[PDB]
């Protein structure tokens, strides 16, 4: 009996904001949040309260503090089967991590379409707006191991397992609309080049090293996804504020047998937002779990991640109407040419109970499709289909991984497959083969049809010789990088320049930097000159003369490729640091906290120590974290209320808090005497855009602050931050 | 629809005699045979009728006959995920077989005590006669692989998993009361010596080779178990007709904490019975699944295997009262010194549904004990406790083998162990450690007590130095072999002689045979001389002069050591071949089958072809098998009825049938003209004991037959069989 | 796709200071540095220069840029055994990391005693000041995964494999002289409490969370090693500038049979030095490979780590 | 992968080629070969692109599939000629 008598050890089973209560298993935090998959996992959930401690064979243990020994200072005995079971289980806890996307954070949710899509696909999950499909979603980075950091610069994975009535459909996508390479045969080359180098196993979670840029410099097809990774796309603020994409062209097949080419999209309903590099890199040190934490806490707070599924649709007759090949996974389909049609909404509303069991063991694979979908000859997609089945045999210990509970279909599954390691299902069928007469041939094949039919591949025509050959149509490398470049705002372009410059500065062999710069000069001369200036490299007259690649079907830009060009900000779920002092003006704080609450923006109250402070009117203020404990990296904005400002005015951490938030372009609001902090960040007496200031936190102060927060960062501050020592 | 019109593809769900119906998974054969364990397996039993064939992901298959190819004579495509899933599962079906006992056959059943044993043990499953404990029992050979033959000469295993309310108790025993070696450290050496030799992996399922006899000749502690193996104990007629023994001294612990030394026994209620060597060996070729088939068929017929659990109990103060050490596992406890107290009955009444899932994956381990039981310092048992846990990590793929359905306890199990490969249980406990406050320390330790208490080891006193040394009290090797030899009947002695003679003749290095014969002279001179004479060895003077070892506590024999000295033959479930002709006298056949039915004896009607024959009165008689297809090896007796005997009189197969049965000492009955077959087996006109003959199959002729069958074999016939060419 | 004309792709095979040259595998950076164990690995070392690219079955590859397909825009074919071998190997690269000490950095070296210790031990590797024993050493943190950061606050592992003439001896110690717990039976309890919490798998590489401190508060036996971990011992400057300890009392047994209790120590010849917490924390973000890198580079420079 | 415990089954002595074998594959359970190549990918410059592809030829050439003509639809169908 060790719990505190007041019951404070146990978080409330109701939505609560980040930091208010200790986090908990989903089924304890939100017992009433249910779906058909979550319900189907009940057969394996194991409780604890009121139960006796036992071995795995069910024998009650009397003393879980000691090994059995001959004398209390004697040798441990081999007959101690309780010790050995317990240590054996511990000794074998780990399984191999994923070869790529080893680092990932997952949650349960549900999907529903806005309307029936039966005109274009017979897929059962898209057939009826009242059909709710449970999902399990895992977001990830790519390069680092399962214990690497979250806010690296990398591609992110966005994988969705749909538990449909006609099979599992896994939509296994990323946060950019293309990939680095064209053919799956090169995937181990690419992945080897980006991963830690083989002699010394350095660097973790970083493409900033020689072998990556060597590969890139020798394989220009990589340049398009490289631009995306060097942009702020590679450093998202949150999984909730990035886009998702299937990458490849797939097919929808309707009941009449018509094929339509499709690329899959996820639109974040919380908007697109990313970090800045210095913030992102420092954050990997101050909280390497920042995205995992933020996802889990958003869900515990009721700020459910929501995404709109969307389809870019292209008629079969239009396969050849673009300047790029639809089956080339290094090419995107500009939305200006082919709009995204809204299809439905996904809401992630419950955390797992056990991370290892549900997240670490989940298996996603893009070959897991359902009738109404089909593949194309995209030569990356084609080789993926082999990999995702094969890899589970070692990762998850054999071919029964679909019996691990998180992976199980919720719809019926029956067939003649038997045995394998870890076999859970006990087949009673007299027959293990078909055709059989001894069980009247059950289970039976099902003809294809409009609904509840068998899978039949679309009868695409194949004509050609058996060749190991890249299609000539794939042989164009620069126009899509350039389209991306020209679509970004001036600040976004600066951050891409700085991404390339920072990464190449870490490349130890200078020739590789030169060769990358030469590739940039085939994309855009401004970009290439700007990077070259940062590397102390001078372009040759020949490089200054390379003609830029063509526009993409007449487009010189497409704003949908930018994170920020078209405002789409949303402050719900965001968080503000409030820097307290030992005698806060309580009226200021009442208005601040209520304004924040009205818009669903969270606050963390910070001070130089833990415990409490007392406001002017005697109100007791609980402290969430110290200035050092919860750095400005972890918040979206900073508010300093009035009171005894002299208490913190000379505190180095308090001052640095504002400097760091200032440098990282975050809104800062200063009330009453908190305005003396202006001196620390060098603000003009008459003030500047991005700094909110007033005699008090009343009237328009909080509105002005929330407006800045809706635009995410104060991009206009960029020229001011170069001089600041932070 | 592929099943026949008349429904004859599907066996009736009611008990039926061997061969009347096709055999079937146990839940389909006996759907209403239930126990708590069988019921708890319902969550993983999977049916088949009326379900669609699917992938493992639940996608319906339209065509399970063809791979996806480019054109109907084209190459197979990598995007065929249906083909690859189906082939991947197939490719990974096999798991490592058991290191030893890989060949085994298992069934479900239940156990119930005769009375409360609370005076001597607190084990909950022995606390009350109305407590029914489900069991799963696997019988096995030891040497051969999972694909080897059943009726080899070998020790047999007899492992019972008890699913009790206080934990799984596994009683992991053999069909002899001792083992070959004293100390677990030598187990790999003994097992390597007996297993196929390492250069060429020969012989399978046989100790008859140089390395086994080399080890035995250099390690006289093995001689006791070697006597058992060389007797007819090594060739049981059925798993139903053999004894079981725990081998080791264990302890019972009562509620007061008093310890009593116990050895465990299983007494077969069908009595003890074995084959003879020629018949066993030939049977490994004619039906290598004979025991597996016989067990499965006995249960389907309602001839449930039944065994009485027996305890030999020795007070703690009596540890040193014998002239052998109680902890020496090469020594037996004569029942004349310590009687077997009969404590309960186990009945095996349902076959598995799927052999691989329930039998091959079952894990039995003698370290799996429950409160009320404890270990002793027996140095063979001590090292076993390490092995049976360790070996499961590769065999069953990791430390969650207890989550494999057949292995799961039926009682509660909760603890802080987490992860490992194929983790099924999803833990909701906020804590994964104790002591913890965050879950109020649950699940919690439980103090030992009279019922539902935690496990505490018996506080045995340990005094000595850390040594690798065999106890001097273990250094006596000959007196138990001799006691066993002297307790056998004369024909049992002659079969032991023949077992050593046959085995040693297959040892290629003659000096090994000589060294073994020397060891036999240390046991009994008559035995040593008889085996020497069959090997062409002459005993030396020194050898004729070896003083016999002493009697065991004044015993010059113990008839409980013989299979046959004390009659306990039971005919229920035995089988008779009836050799048909093309016009059987229907009256003979009516009386025969009626009398067999009355005693629960089964019949197989045999002929020179399949189909049916017609009796004199027009009764249509279906044929179960040919003479060659179901040899006399597979039956307990042979009856030849009257009719058109000329039809079979000149059939080599029917004559040989009789010669084979005669040679193997089986009862033979001949009615009316069937007495003309007396010529083939050289029976005088006046008849012989063990040949039943009469003008017709009257009531008397059947009683005579059935009396002979109760005595199992006609031992008096042995001196007539060596003249017989069969 | 080829080396620069000037040979600048390749590190000089001579000792060079950190940053002067790209780092390289040991056998290429320092081909003349040998010891008996390094030489015995020669049977499995595989070179690359001037050799044809092959399958694992030795079949030369003509085109390692493409899958085999039906037409140059067609489906990939199942008969592409080159693609499938390559992808299969890649799909099966990972093995389970170590339950604890998964993050670690290792090097080869050698050991010799100053004088024969035959009076206290018959161990052959301590019997002769001129008999050298090859070693292989791995340093590590405890809590975080193989891809977690180096400069966390944690106990450090210091494991030495001595390849002696009479057997392998592994001296598997840590950088403090004790451990958190008394009986091995509690190891899973302590390790689970310090590791990322089981619902959400947070935090990596840190004891700064509720479960660890819950366990500590309820198990005062932990307080000694906790004091070490909270001190600057928990954040060393380098593996070269920490102490190592075997932790337990072992025995030495001499030829006469006499047993002496012993506790093992390693003294860093580069001296004791640690970071400060703000520095170590921010360094896990600016260079999560800092101790790994600094060990590799010290050895490439000739600043060989030395321990007594 | 299950029978022989992982993708390095070609390093089990009986399975080993007697002719050279070199490539950029790495790791895997019970890895025996210790690779010294600074590169584990191609194309690479840091090891001058070794080990290198070899064109097909009359002897000692790289493997190239015979350029058979393929023509028909993606079908799961038995050839009638097999019936
Ligand atoms: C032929 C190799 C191959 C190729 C070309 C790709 N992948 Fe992949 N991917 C794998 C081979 C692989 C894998 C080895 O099979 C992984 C790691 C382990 C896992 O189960 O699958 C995986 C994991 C993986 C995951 C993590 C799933 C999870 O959360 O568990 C995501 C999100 C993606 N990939 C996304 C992509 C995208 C969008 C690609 C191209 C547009 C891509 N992959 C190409
Ligand atoms: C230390 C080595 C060792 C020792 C000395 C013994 N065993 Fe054992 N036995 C094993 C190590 C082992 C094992 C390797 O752990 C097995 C094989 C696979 C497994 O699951 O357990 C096994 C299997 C096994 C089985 C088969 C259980 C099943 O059906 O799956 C039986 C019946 C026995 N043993 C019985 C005995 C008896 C009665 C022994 C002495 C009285 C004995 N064993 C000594
Ligand atoms: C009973 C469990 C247990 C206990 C009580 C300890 N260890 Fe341990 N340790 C393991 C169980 C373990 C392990 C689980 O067996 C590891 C991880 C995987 C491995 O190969 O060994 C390991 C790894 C491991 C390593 C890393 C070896 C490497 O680099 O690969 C070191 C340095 C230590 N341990 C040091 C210690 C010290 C100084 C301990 C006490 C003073 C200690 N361990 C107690």
């Amino acid at each position: 009996s060790l719990a505190p008598e007041d019951g404070s050890h146990r978080p409330a089973a109701e939505p609560t904001p980040p930091g208010a209560q200790p986090t908990a298993p989903g089924s304890l935090k939100a017992p009433d949040t249910r779906n058909e998959k979550l319900n189907s996992l009940e057969d394996v959930r194991k409780g604890s309260e009121n139960y006796a401690l036992t071995t795995n064979q069910g024998v009650r243990i009397a003393d879980d503090q000691n090994s059995l020994r001959a004398g209390s200072r004697g040798p441990t005995l081999l007959e101690d089967f309780i010790l050995r079971e317990k240590i054996t289980h511990f000794d074998h806890e780990r399984i191999p991590e994923r070869i790529v996307h080893a680092r990932g954070s997952a949650a349960h949710g549900y999907f529903q379409p806005y309307k029936s899509l039966s005109d274009i696909t017979k897929a059962d999950f898209l057939s009826d707006p009242n059909k709710i499909t449970p999902v399990f979603v895992r977001f990830s980075t790519v390069q680092g191991g399962a214990g690497s950091a979250d806010t690296v610069r990398d591609i992110r994975g966005f994988a969705t397992k749909f538990y449909t009535e006609e099979g599992i459909f896994d939509l296994v996508g990323n946060n950019t609309p293309i990939f680095f390479i064209q053919d799956a045969h090169k995937f181990p080359d690419f992945v080897h080049a980006v991963k830690p180098e083989p002699h010394w196993a350095i660097p973790q979670g970083q493409s900033a090293h020689d072998t990556f840029w060597d590969y890139v410099s020798l394989q220009p097809e990589t340049l398009h996804n490289v631009m995306w990774a060097m942009s702020d796309r590679g450093i998202p603020r949150s999984y909730r504020t990035m886009e998702g994409f299937g990458g490849h062209t797939f097919r929808l097949i309707n009941a009449e047998g018509k094929a339509t080419f499709v690329r899959f999209h996820w639109k974040p309903l919380a908007g697109k937002a990313s970090l800045v590099w210095d913030e992102a890199q420092k954050l990997t040190g101050r909280d390497p779990d920042f995205h995992r934490r933020e996802l889990w806490e958003a869900i515990e707070a009721g700020d459910f991640p929501e995404y709109e599924l969307g389809f870019q649709l292209i008629p079969e007759e239009d396969e050849f109407k673009f300047d790029f090949d639809l089956l080339d996974p290094t090419k995107l389909i500009p939305e200006e040419l082919v709009p995204v049609q809204r299809v439905g909404k996904m809401v992630l509303n419950r955390n797992p109970d056990n991370f290892f069991a549900e997240n670490e063991q989940a298996a996603f694979h893009p070959g897991h499709i359902v009738p109404g979908l089909d593949f194309t000859n995209d030569p990356l997609l084609q080789g993926r289909l082999f990999s995702y089945t094969d890899t589970q045999i070692s990762r998850l210990g054999g071919p029964n991984f679909h019996e691990i509970p998180i992976n199980r279909p919720t719809c019926p599954y029956h067939n003649f497959q038997r045995d394998g390691m870890h076999r859970m299902g006990i087949d009673t069928n007299p027959a293990n083969y078909e055709p059989n007469s001894i069980n009247d041939n059950w289970p039976r094949e099902t003809p294809p049809g409009p609904k509840r039919g068998g899978f039949e591949s679309y009868q695409e025509r194949v004509e050609g010789n058996k060749v190991r050959e890249r299609s000539p149509s794939f042989g164009e490398y620069y126009s899509h990088p350039r389209l991306f470049w020209l679509s970004q705002t001036p600040f976004e372009q600066r951050h891409i320049v700085d991404g390339f410059s920072f990464e190449l500065s870490k490349v130890v062999r200078p020739y590789i930097r030169e060769r990358v710069v030469d590739q940039l000069a085939h994309i855009d001369l401004t970009l290439a000159q700007a990077v070259a200036k940062n590397l102390g490299i001078e372009l040759t007259d020949d490089q200054l003369n390379i003609t830029p690649p063509p526009d993409v079907n007449g487009l010189k830009k497409d704003p949908s490729l930018s994170l920020y060009a078209i405002p789409d900000g949303d402050v719900k779920g965001r968080v503000v640091a409030i820097l307290l002092n030992d005698e806060v003006r309580s009226a200021d704080l009442l208005a601040i906290l209520k304004a924040l609450k009205a818009k669903g923006v969270h606050a963390k109250l910070l001070y130089s120590r833990m415990g409490e402070v007392t406001a002017d009117d005697g109100t007791v203020l609980p402290i969430a974290a110290t200035f050092a404990g919860a750095p400005s990296l972890t918040v979206d904005a900073v508010i300093v209320p009035c009171g005894n400002i002299a208490d913190i005015a000379d505190n180095g951490d308090a001052n640095y808090y504002l400097m760091e938030a200032y440098k990282h372009l975050k809104p800062i609001a200063l009330a009453g005497d908190a305005r003396k902090f202006k001196a620390t960040i060098k603000i003009a007496d008459q003030g500047e855009e991005g700094i909110v200031e007033a005699d008090s936190a009343d009237g328009s102060f909080m509105d002005e602050l929330l407006t800045l927060m809706a635009a995410h960062r104060v991009w206009s501050r960029i020229p001011k931050i170069d001089k600041i020592p932070a």
